[PDB]
Protein backbone atom coordinates (compact mmCIF):
# COMPACT_ATOMS: atom_id res chain seq x y z
CA UNK A 1 0.00 0.00 0.00
CA UNK A 2 1.13 3.82 -1.17
CA UNK A 3 -0.03 4.13 2.55
CA UNK A 4 2.62 1.28 4.24
CA UNK A 5 5.39 2.31 2.04
CA UNK A 6 5.31 5.66 3.08
CA UNK A 7 5.09 4.57 6.62
CA UNK A 8 8.10 2.49 6.26
CA UNK A 9 10.01 5.03 4.57
CA UNK A 10 9.40 7.33 7.00
CA UNK A 11 11.11 4.54 9.72
CA UNK A 12 14.49 4.54 7.37
CA UNK A 13 14.97 8.36 6.76
CA UNK A 14 16.92 10.84 9.12
CA UNK A 15 14.36 13.24 9.70
CA UNK A 16 13.65 16.56 8.46
CA UNK A 17 14.83 18.38 5.18
CA UNK A 18 18.44 17.77 3.64
CA UNK A 19 18.37 21.10 2.72
CA UNK A 20 20.01 22.35 5.82
CA UNK A 21 22.64 19.65 5.96
CA UNK A 22 23.59 20.09 1.75
CA UNK A 23 24.51 23.56 -0.09
CA UNK A 24 26.44 23.75 -3.62
CA UNK A 25 23.82 21.49 -5.60
CA UNK A 26 24.11 20.95 -9.19
CA UNK A 27 21.75 18.92 -11.35
CA UNK A 28 23.51 16.43 -13.14
CA UNK A 29 20.94 13.44 -13.86
CA UNK A 30 17.66 13.70 -14.41
CA UNK A 31 15.87 10.12 -15.88
CA UNK A 32 13.06 8.10 -14.74
CA UNK A 33 15.21 6.92 -11.82
CA UNK A 34 14.68 10.87 -10.71
CA UNK A 35 16.74 14.00 -10.58
CA UNK A 36 20.58 13.57 -9.69
CA UNK A 37 22.68 16.36 -7.83
CA UNK A 38 25.78 16.78 -7.05
CA UNK A 39 26.15 18.66 -3.41
CA UNK A 40 28.44 18.97 -0.35
CA UNK A 41 27.66 17.59 3.25
CA UNK A 42 28.22 21.31 4.98
CA UNK A 43 29.66 19.48 8.42
CA UNK A 44 31.98 17.02 6.59
CA UNK A 45 33.02 18.51 3.78
CA UNK A 46 32.23 15.59 1.51
CA UNK A 47 31.32 15.93 -2.24
CA UNK A 48 27.38 13.99 -2.35
CA UNK A 49 25.36 12.48 -5.22
CA UNK A 50 21.48 12.95 -4.01
CA UNK A 51 18.67 11.26 -6.12
CA UNK A 52 15.68 12.90 -5.76
CA UNK A 53 12.15 10.71 -6.56
CA UNK A 54 8.80 11.93 -6.60
CA UNK A 55 7.15 8.88 -5.10
CA UNK A 56 3.72 8.94 -6.24
CA UNK A 57 5.57 9.01 -9.80
CA UNK A 58 8.06 6.08 -8.66
CA UNK A 59 6.81 2.69 -10.10
CA UNK A 60 8.11 -0.06 -7.71
CA UNK A 61 8.49 1.75 -4.45
CA UNK A 62 9.48 -1.51 -2.82
CA UNK A 63 12.78 -1.98 -4.87
CA UNK A 64 13.79 1.50 -3.43
CA UNK A 65 13.36 0.25 -0.46
CA UNK A 66 14.83 -2.56 -0.90
CA UNK A 67 17.70 -1.04 -2.00
CA UNK A 68 18.22 1.16 0.83
CA UNK A 69 18.08 -1.82 3.44
CA UNK A 70 20.66 -3.66 1.82
CA UNK A 71 23.32 -0.99 1.03
CA UNK A 72 22.30 -0.15 4.95
CA UNK A 73 23.75 -3.26 5.98
CA UNK A 74 25.86 -4.35 3.26
CA UNK A 75 28.56 -1.59 3.77
CA UNK A 76 32.20 -2.24 2.36
CA UNK A 77 35.27 -0.80 0.66
CA UNK A 78 34.06 -1.56 -2.92
CA UNK A 79 30.45 -0.53 -3.13
CA UNK A 80 29.46 3.12 -2.98
CA UNK A 81 28.59 4.08 0.14
CA UNK A 82 25.24 5.00 0.92
CA UNK A 83 24.73 8.04 3.28
CA UNK A 84 21.59 8.98 4.12
CA UNK A 85 18.11 9.22 2.97
CA UNK A 86 15.00 11.98 3.88
CA UNK A 87 11.71 12.12 3.04
CA UNK A 88 9.96 15.00 2.80
CA UNK A 89 6.22 14.49 1.59
CA UNK A 90 5.87 12.53 -1.37
CA UNK A 91 9.50 13.25 -2.08
CA UNK A 92 12.25 10.75 -0.99
CA UNK A 93 16.11 11.88 -1.22
CA UNK A 94 18.59 9.12 -1.13
CA UNK A 95 22.56 10.51 -0.30
CA UNK A 96 25.47 8.36 -1.69
CA UNK A 97 28.97 9.28 -1.97
CA UNK A 98 29.89 11.04 -4.81
CA UNK A 99 33.21 9.30 -7.24
CA UNK A 100 35.01 11.95 -9.69
CA UNK A 101 36.51 9.52 -11.93
CA UNK A 102 32.99 9.02 -13.92
CA UNK A 103 32.47 4.94 -14.80
CA UNK A 104 34.24 2.36 -15.51
CA UNK A 105 31.89 2.17 -19.06
CA UNK A 106 33.70 6.06 -19.73
CA UNK A 107 37.18 4.59 -19.53
CA UNK A 108 36.73 1.15 -21.57
CA UNK A 109 34.91 3.45 -24.34
CA UNK A 110 37.65 6.32 -24.36
CA UNK A 111 40.69 4.53 -23.84
CA UNK A 112 43.12 1.43 -23.87
CA UNK A 113 43.58 -0.81 -20.39
CA UNK A 114 46.52 -2.37 -20.45
CA UNK A 115 46.70 -6.14 -18.43
CA UNK A 116 47.97 -4.39 -15.32
CA UNK A 117 44.98 -2.36 -14.94
CA UNK A 118 42.42 -4.96 -16.13
CA UNK A 119 43.40 -7.62 -13.55
CA UNK A 120 43.29 -4.04 -10.51
CA UNK A 121 39.90 -3.46 -11.37
CA UNK A 122 38.63 -7.47 -11.83
CA UNK A 123 40.37 -7.76 -8.24
CA UNK A 124 38.61 -5.33 -6.59
CA UNK A 125 35.18 -5.96 -8.50
CA UNK A 126 35.53 -9.37 -7.05
CA UNK A 127 35.99 -8.34 -3.70
CA UNK A 128 32.85 -6.72 -4.07
CA UNK A 129 31.34 -10.03 -5.03
CA UNK A 130 32.49 -11.83 -2.79
CA UNK A 131 31.79 -9.92 -0.09
CA UNK A 132 27.56 -9.61 -1.07
CA UNK A 133 27.84 -13.50 -2.01
CA UNK A 134 29.23 -14.61 1.03
CA UNK A 135 26.31 -12.06 2.57
CA UNK A 136 23.57 -13.64 0.69
CA UNK A 137 22.99 -10.63 -1.72
CA UNK A 138 23.69 -11.28 -5.43
CA UNK A 139 24.08 -7.80 -7.54
CA UNK A 140 22.12 -9.32 -10.92
CA UNK A 141 23.08 -6.36 -12.91
CA UNK A 142 26.97 -5.90 -13.23
CA UNK A 143 27.96 -3.82 -16.09
CA UNK A 144 30.57 -1.30 -16.54
CA UNK A 145 28.05 1.33 -16.37
CA UNK A 146 27.65 0.34 -12.35
CA UNK A 147 31.09 0.50 -12.19
CA UNK A 148 32.41 3.81 -10.55
CA UNK A 149 35.61 5.59 -10.36
CA UNK A 150 37.34 7.95 -7.97
CA UNK A 151 39.87 9.91 -9.12
CA UNK A 152 42.79 8.04 -7.11
CA UNK A 153 41.48 4.82 -8.95
CA UNK A 154 39.24 3.80 -6.24
CA UNK A 155 36.49 1.26 -8.05
CA UNK A 156 33.42 1.07 -6.45
CA UNK A 157 30.03 -1.62 -7.40
CA UNK A 158 26.66 0.86 -7.76
CA UNK A 159 23.40 0.13 -8.14
CA UNK A 160 21.57 -2.51 -6.54
CA UNK A 161 18.06 -1.65 -7.58
CA UNK A 162 17.60 -5.27 -9.41
CA UNK A 163 19.78 -7.27 -6.14
CA UNK A 164 18.22 -10.59 -4.91
CA UNK A 165 18.86 -11.96 -1.21
CA UNK A 166 18.59 -15.22 -0.82
CA UNK A 167 18.99 -18.02 1.55
CA UNK A 168 19.20 -22.21 2.40
CA UNK A 169 16.19 -22.61 1.50
CA UNK A 170 15.04 -19.94 -1.48
CA UNK A 171 18.77 -20.18 -2.77
CA UNK A 172 18.09 -19.58 -6.40
CA UNK A 173 16.66 -17.32 -8.42
CA UNK A 174 14.67 -17.01 -11.59
CA UNK A 175 13.76 -13.42 -12.60
CA UNK A 176 14.76 -11.70 -15.16
CA UNK A 177 16.10 -8.75 -14.52
CA UNK A 178 19.80 -8.20 -15.75
CA UNK A 179 21.09 -5.86 -18.59
CA UNK A 180 20.83 -8.76 -21.34
CA UNK A 181 24.34 -8.17 -23.56
CA UNK A 182 25.60 -9.37 -19.55
CA UNK A 183 23.17 -12.12 -18.49
CA UNK A 184 24.81 -15.46 -18.15
CA UNK A 185 22.75 -18.17 -20.08
CA UNK A 186 20.91 -19.90 -17.14
CA UNK A 187 18.86 -16.67 -16.77
CA UNK A 188 17.18 -17.80 -19.83
CA UNK A 189 17.90 -21.45 -20.70
CA UNK A 190 16.42 -22.24 -17.77
CA UNK A 191 15.15 -20.72 -13.95
CA UNK A 192 16.67 -20.87 -10.89
CA UNK A 193 20.31 -19.61 -11.33
CA UNK A 194 22.53 -18.48 -8.63
CA UNK A 195 25.14 -16.15 -7.15
CA UNK A 196 27.73 -16.78 -10.42
CA UNK A 197 25.11 -15.04 -12.91
CA UNK A 198 27.64 -12.17 -11.19
CA UNK A 199 30.76 -14.09 -12.26
CA UNK A 200 29.56 -14.43 -15.34
CA UNK A 201 28.67 -10.84 -15.83
CA UNK A 202 32.23 -9.97 -14.75
CA UNK A 203 33.59 -11.82 -17.52
CA UNK A 204 31.64 -9.91 -19.72
CA UNK A 205 32.85 -6.88 -18.41
CA UNK A 206 36.77 -8.01 -18.39
CA UNK A 207 35.19 -8.42 -22.63
CA UNK A 208 34.27 -4.52 -22.21
CA UNK A 209 38.09 -3.56 -20.82
CA UNK A 210 39.82 -6.16 -23.96
CA UNK A 211 37.63 -4.86 -26.86
CA UNK A 212 35.29 -1.51 -25.78
CA UNK A 213 31.96 -3.71 -25.72
CA UNK A 214 30.39 -6.34 -24.65
CA UNK A 215 29.84 -9.07 -27.33
CA UNK A 216 26.83 -8.75 -29.95
CA UNK A 217 25.81 -5.20 -28.62
CA UNK A 218 25.08 -4.43 -32.22
CA UNK A 219 22.23 -6.76 -31.92
CA UNK A 220 19.14 -5.95 -30.83
CA UNK A 221 19.01 -6.82 -26.83
CA UNK A 222 16.26 -9.86 -28.08
CA UNK A 223 18.28 -11.19 -30.12
CA UNK A 224 21.58 -11.03 -28.29
CA UNK A 225 19.90 -13.00 -25.26
CA UNK A 226 19.16 -16.12 -27.73
CA UNK A 227 22.88 -15.72 -28.70
CA UNK A 228 24.02 -15.80 -25.77
CA UNK A 229 21.82 -19.17 -25.07
CA UNK A 230 22.56 -20.44 -28.07
CA UNK A 231 26.25 -19.69 -28.58
CA UNK A 232 27.26 -20.10 -25.15
CA UNK A 233 30.39 -18.55 -23.87
CA UNK A 234 31.75 -15.71 -26.01
CA UNK A 235 34.82 -16.00 -28.50
CA UNK A 236 37.32 -13.15 -28.20
CA UNK A 237 38.04 -10.93 -31.77
CA UNK A 238 42.14 -11.60 -30.64
CA UNK A 239 42.79 -13.56 -28.52
CA UNK A 240 46.33 -14.16 -29.37
CA UNK A 241 47.13 -11.08 -27.96
CA UNK A 242 46.17 -11.63 -24.37
CA UNK A 243 48.54 -13.80 -22.27
CA UNK A 244 47.47 -17.06 -21.16
CA UNK A 245 46.60 -16.73 -17.56
CA UNK A 246 44.29 -13.46 -18.48
CA UNK A 247 43.20 -16.12 -20.94
CA UNK A 248 42.17 -19.06 -18.12
CA UNK A 249 40.99 -16.64 -16.13
CA UNK A 250 38.37 -15.32 -18.74
CA UNK A 251 37.99 -19.00 -19.38
CA UNK A 252 37.04 -19.74 -15.34
CA UNK A 253 34.34 -16.66 -15.79
CA UNK A 254 32.69 -17.35 -18.85
CA UNK A 255 32.58 -21.10 -18.40
CA UNK A 256 28.63 -22.68 -18.99
CA UNK A 257 28.49 -25.25 -16.98
CA UNK A 258 27.67 -23.12 -14.01
CA UNK A 259 29.58 -25.62 -11.00
CA UNK A 260 32.47 -25.36 -13.28
CA UNK A 261 32.17 -21.34 -13.03
CA UNK A 262 34.55 -20.06 -10.79
CA UNK A 263 32.84 -18.84 -7.63
CA UNK A 264 34.18 -15.18 -6.63
CA UNK A 265 35.70 -16.97 -3.33
CA UNK A 266 37.73 -18.94 -5.86
CA UNK A 267 38.42 -16.45 -8.40
CA UNK A 268 40.28 -13.46 -5.77
CA UNK A 269 43.08 -16.19 -5.62
CA UNK A 270 43.14 -16.20 -9.49
CA UNK A 271 47.00 -15.74 -10.50
CA UNK A 272 45.69 -13.13 -13.35
CA UNK A 273 44.53 -11.10 -10.66
CA UNK A 274 48.32 -11.38 -8.62
CA UNK A 275 49.41 -8.91 -11.96
CA UNK A 276 47.73 -6.10 -10.78
CA UNK A 277 49.26 -2.60 -11.55
CA UNK A 278 48.58 -0.39 -8.08
CA UNK A 279 45.32 1.48 -8.53
CA UNK A 280 46.64 4.63 -8.96
CA UNK A 281 48.12 3.51 -12.36
CA UNK A 282 44.07 4.10 -13.55
CA UNK A 283 44.29 7.76 -12.80
CA UNK A 284 45.42 8.96 -16.19
CA UNK A 285 42.80 6.58 -18.01
CA UNK A 286 40.06 8.24 -15.71
CA UNK A 287 41.39 11.55 -16.09
CA UNK A 288 41.85 11.32 -20.59
CA UNK A 289 38.05 9.47 -20.68
CA UNK A 290 36.67 12.21 -17.89
CA UNK A 291 38.21 15.02 -20.60
CA UNK A 292 36.95 13.07 -23.55
CA UNK A 293 34.32 12.93 -21.56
Amino acid sequence: SDEEILEKLRSIVSVGDPKKKYTRFEKIGQGASGTVYTAMDVATGQEVAIRQMNLQQQPKKELIINEILVMRENKNPNIVNYLDSYLVGDELWVVMEYLAGGSLTDVVTETCMDEGQIAAVCRECLQALEFLHSNQVIHRDIKSDNILLGMDGSVKLTDFGFCAQITPEQSKRSEMVGTPYWMAPEVVTRKAYGPKVDIWSLGIMAIEMIEGEPPYLNENPLRALYLIATNGTPELQNPEKLSAIFRDFLNRCLDMDVEKRGSAKELLQHQFLKIAKPLSSLTPLIAAAKEAT
